[PDB]
């Protein structure tokens, strides 16, 4: 019983964060077999910052212009390239504790946790989503940027996301691990800023079925809707609209609860257009998107990783 | 910027946990040194739980009635001892990966970090408060018992929670690492029951102050109050009452963000006779406890452990 914004367990990346120095700048790195990814920008100044030329710029330093630092040990640079917006430099030692990893670009809507953390030290976990607008509602301070968000898949670390900057209504934007950011975004001061943003419609269903998992049904009613009637709805209170993979996602959810998905839709409409009344749902007076249908499976059915 | 529920980096824990077996029970220990530390209930059988006399079934048992897997390794059992409700069992090896640890009873109102496990391997990570009536809403499913709470300091874990059991309510119930419960819970089958549960008041004022570090100011006003009048108030809705020790503890984040903490205690007083008026705050629509003003300091000012 109970439900709680729930992060996968941090310690395979523990052991791959390190710091990464170039001139004035300090940031954070990923130490993977014998490479250190980090964002490209490590290399700029404020003043590169404006329109930089990251080819022109990186042509012109040397390896020991590098510094990385894990633990207490400093790692010797051999070689660097560039690869989109991610630096990779390549080091003496292979990182003993590289776990079995895969790099991977997810869609808008999944979720992922992340390891916050300042001069190649982790400070915290915590769970985000990649919003449809596709910047991330992280908790990053100055310092923060290669820090890095990822899944666990039995034993395997999926990486999905490094930090980059902060936009100005403080929400974050980063890129995958090959360095491809999500969104326009661009590693350059402009005035870039993050578009209207959506709720995540398929989340809110699965955590209104967490809720139902639960033991409680407060919200559902006797109606049902078609997916077209539906959207209409969604449409008007600034929700994606859902689609028929959606409804299939949902399947195990339904099935489990004897809920068919479009009832659940009904349920939702319902709290659109009138609102919880002072009610909570799993103990949130809001309605809440950052739980994807294989989060909700995972915690109420129990699956673990080693 | 940014605010999220963070726990600790659970790397140092993941590292202690392991599986234990009596009999047909499989729950979960955790593995310092030489010792590994698990619920005593571990060695009931249901009919026993009805009304168990520990110390008669447990010098029944031997040392190879109790089977410990550290992943695929099997440890030896060389001996067993009771503390209070949790059951020690000397292994003949002692953990490589033992971090620096203490064992700390907390009080009523601290939070800390849960690794939850399953069959001795963690599944998740979240963050908790011990709920003034000595309960905690977790996250736990069937065969999560000797899951465990904790607090980092540095490069020091400090265990604060062994998971023992669930409540009718669905909300949880444990020990300190030396077996004491939290609360006036016992390990056996009973009708006990969470008592009426309160409102952490200097937790809410410290998630106050975080939001206006980061930045919004809609719920603050031009009125002050007592401490006395201030508590009336609490009183009426279910708060906890504030003490002067907590004012100090407010002291820093109070001269941080120049509100003096009994300007804020008004503003509280105001949210809790007007309501929220649909507005959020720090993405809530109803008011949060479960952040301290230890970790509010934390996540605003980017404290890291290594």
């Amino acid at each position: 019983s109970g439900f709680r914004k729930m992060a996968f367990p941090s310690g395979k990346v523990e052991g791959c964060m390190v710091q990464v120095t170039c001139g004035t700048t300090t940031l954070n790195g990923l130490w993977l077999d014998d490479v250190v990814y980090c964002p490209r920008h490590v290399i700029c100044t404020s003043e590169d910052m404006l329109n930089p030329n990251y080819e022109d710029l990186l042509i012109r330093k040397s390896n020991h212009n590098f510094l990385v630092q894990a633990g207490n040990v400093q790692l010797r640079v051999i070689g660097h390239s560039m690869q989109n917006c991610v630096l990779k430099l390549k080091v003496d030692t292979a990182n003993p504790k590289t776990p079995k990893y895969k790099f991977v670009r997810i869609q808008p809507g999944q979720t992922f946790s992340v390891l916050a953390c300042y001069n190649g030290s982790p400070s915290g976990v915590y769970q985000c989503a990649m919003r449809p607008n596709f910047t991330i509602k992280g908790s990053f301070l100055n310092g923060s940027c290669g820090s890095v968000g990822f899944n666990i898949d039995y034993d395997c670390v999926s990486f999905c996301y490094m930090h980059h900057m902060e936009l100005p209504t403080g929400v974050h934007a980063g890129t995958d691990l090959e360095g491809n950011f999500y969104g326009p975004f661009v590693d350059r001061q402009t005035a870039q800023a993050a578009g209207t943003d959506t709720t995540i419609t398929v989340n809110v269903l699965a955590w209104l079925y967490a809720a139902v998992i639960n033991g409680d049904r407060w919200f559902l009613n006797r109606f049902t809707t078609t997916l077209n009637d539906f959207n209409l709805v969604a449409m008007k209170y600034n929700y994606e609209p859902l689609t028929q993979d959606h409804v299939d996602i949902l399947g195990p959810l339904s099935a489990q609860t004897g809920i068919a998905v479009l009832d659940m839709c009904a349920s939702l409409k319902e709290l659109l257009q009138n609102g919880m009344n002072g009610r909570t749902i799993l103990g949130s007076a809001l309605l809440e998107d950052e739980f994807t249908p294989f989060d909700v499976v995972r915690q109420c059915s129990g699956v673990t990783f080693q």
